[PDB]
């Protein structure tokens, strides 16, 4: 039960992303249309050529309400899935929030 239901693009895809950058984050799981695609309010990372450096996008996103955001920690299936979607094996994902820490680990299976 909600009395107000915005939605704005706390991480634009045509900005913000200059580093990892990329925005073929396609895949055959979600391919409505007759192509490949991902969720609308998700970017599957891809990596810029052989690069891919880490990632600090602290971003407020307030408007004064309550702001829900979401994400995946994507595991992999193959080392070599791994060096062609990120360059690198043993990463780690953090969200900081005054509300929540993780300190995710990446599974290869």
């Amino acid at each position: 039960s909600v009395s107000s239901f915005e939605r704005f693009e706390i991480f634009p895809k045509t900005s913000s992303w200059p580093n990892h950058d990329s925005n073929k984050g396609v895949t055959a799981a979600c391919p409505h249309a007759g192509a490949k695609s991902f969720y609308k309010n998700l970017i599957w990372l891809v990596k810029k050529g052989n690069s891919y450096p880490k990632l600090s996008k602290s971003y407020i996103n307030d408007k004064g309400k309550e702001v829900l955001v979401l994400w995946g920690i994507h595991h992999p299936s193959t080392s070599a899935d791994q060096q062609s979607l990120y360059q690198n094996a043993d990463t780690y994902v953090f969200v900081g929030s005054s509300r929540y820490s993780k300190k995710f680990k990446p599974e290869i299976a």
